[PDB]
DNA sequence: GGGGTGTGGTAG
DNA sequence: ATCGCTACCACACCCC
């Protein structure tokens, strides 16, 4: 299905293993703003927490070598290096399980690369994505958490992990004992009710020491470490950019500043606060400051405090930056509209109409060239993007697809040289029962 | 003090 | 082949 094919759209979504991440983590949010419509449902100043910040490991690896074809009957999950993806060279790893891991290879890397970690012999097994069985695995995992009715506030943070908050009486003596009995519940619970999948859990007093814990727990096990019980050891054990917050832009940033830390005790025992926040930024430099003493900062803490706010959508957008080859502005104005129906189905659904609008674009780098090394990729490009607000908000197919293709002209890309789009409504506008206005 | 725009970055 | 999405904080830099 090339681009100006009117089922480009549903089929590339359908196959996007990205796509799939986005819609059913907003879809989860939707579900816990609909659930709890009438709770109070938020941690208190009154209250004291222990954070379970619980993931399935390996999430797309297990579940597509739990429901493998026939084909792939004799895959060892615990000694073959197993990949999921659509590919066998510039195709993204979705997910690679931990023998893979052994050799260096991470989710998001290319099969490409990949291949060249591993030594003669050593074989990768790729498999198919089963996005349907990834929907029914997530499914019993949350359905478990709520039924063990040991959480006072499950938030889901995508198809695979949750963060969930048991309030702790000030009646109560909490212990690691029974922290670790609760752990080995959930574990043992979810691999039964997903019938073979493993979560791995961190457990603690901050959501940021439970991030941490949770990979140190990993794979198939769990972590409890409190404030309290920060040693050298742990802060030892991990790299900078398993911090929350940090990616390789950040970590870059924090090399060069301070000399290539290699674990975050390097960095807690090297930074200074305004060192860091010369480096970084002032708000990420503060947060990560307080992450290296273990505590959350007030922009993590709200999802505790006001979770519905949180988790409302504020906006709207679709993204497609694969497969896109166009010739003519007639066709690029035929998929602007399509992308403009499919969101205005969204906006309806969710009852909003929208204030604002953007229009962003890949364009191929002069210097790039017009074939990526990716097939179908967008490659090196520039981005631009121009926004526009309607006044009156709106959901109407002609205003709003007419508005875009006009940002779409000032943009001043030739059709054949665009190599992505996004499509976005920035801001969302209520639908009461009240429509009478002059 | 309040508003605005386009862009960087991250996460899963 | 291959499916490089998308929400949202923070920021720089402009206006008054
Ligand atoms: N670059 C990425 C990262 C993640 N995912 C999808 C596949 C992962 O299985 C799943 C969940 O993401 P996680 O980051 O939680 O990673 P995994 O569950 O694969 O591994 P881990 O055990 O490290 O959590 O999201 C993807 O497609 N591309
Ligand atoms: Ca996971
Ligand atoms: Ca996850
Ligand atoms: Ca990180």
């Amino acid at each position: 299905v090339a681009c100006d094919d009117p089922d480009f759209l549903t089929s590339y979504f359908a196959h996007s293993r990205l796509h799939h991440l986005s819609a059913w983590k907003a879809n989860l949010k939707d579900k816990f703003l609909n659930e709890n419509i009438h709770k109070y449902t938020k941690i208190t100043d009154k209250d004291t927490y222990i954070i379970f910040h619980i993931d399935f490991d390996c999430f797309f690896a297990t579940v597509a070598y739990l429901c493998r074809s026939s084909s792939f009957s004799a895959c060892d999950f615990k000694r073959d290096p197993i990949v999921v993806c659509h590919g066998t060279k510039n195709s993204d790893i979705a997910s690679c399980n931990y023998v893979a891991r052994s050799y260096g290879i991470k989710n998001g890397m290319w099969v490409s690369q990949a291949e060249k970690m591993l030594p003669n012999g050593i074989k990768l097994i790729s498999l198919p994505y089963t996005f349907e069985q990834f929907q029914l695995k997530s499914e019993a995992f949350y359905s478990t958490l709520k039924r063990l009715n040991i959480f006072n506030l499950i938030l889901p943070i995508s198809i695979d992990e949750a963060v969930c908050v048991r309030i702790i009486p000030d009646n109560i003596h909490n212990t690691n004992t029974l922290n670790a009995r609760l752990c080995e519940e959930i574990r043992q619970e979810i691999f039964q009710g997903t019938n073979g999948c493993t979560v791995s859990i961190g457990c603690s007093d901050s959501l940021v020491l439970a991030a941490l814990a949770l990979k140190m727990a990993k794979p198939n096990g769990y972590n409890i470490t409190f404030k309290s019980n920060l040693s050298e050891e742990f802060w030892s054990s991990f790299k900078l950019d398993d911090l929350p917050g940090v990616g390789h832009s950040t970590l870059s940033r924090l090399e060069s500043t301070f000399d290539s830390p290699h674990s975050l005790n390097d960095l807690r025992k090297r930074y200074t606060l305004d060192a860091l926040k010369a480096s970084v930024g002032s708000k990420l430099g503060m947060k990560i400051h307080l992450a290296l003493q273990g505590q959350d900062d007030e922009e993590s803490l709200k999802i505790l405090y006001d979770p519905k706010e949180v988790l409302q959508r504020k906006s709207l957008s679709i993204d497609i930056n694969w497969g896109i080859r166009f010739k003519n502005i007639t066709q690029v104005d035929l998929f602007i509209e399509r992308g403009c129906q499919y969101l205005l189905e969204k906006l309806n659904e969710i009852n909003k109409t929208t204030s604002q609008i953007t229009l962003k674009l890949m364009r191929r780098c002069k210097d790039a060239p017009i074939e990526p090394p990716k097939y179908m990729g967008m490659g090196r490009c520039d981005s631009f993007s121009r926004s526009s607000r309607l006044g009156i908000p709106t959901n109407e197919f002609g205003i709003i697809a007419t508005e875009m293709k006009s940002l779409y002209r000032t943009l001043g890309c030739p059709p054949m040289e665009l190599r992505g789009l996004a499509l976005q409504f920035n801001k969302l506008v209520d639908v009461g029962p009240d429509n009478n206005q002059l």
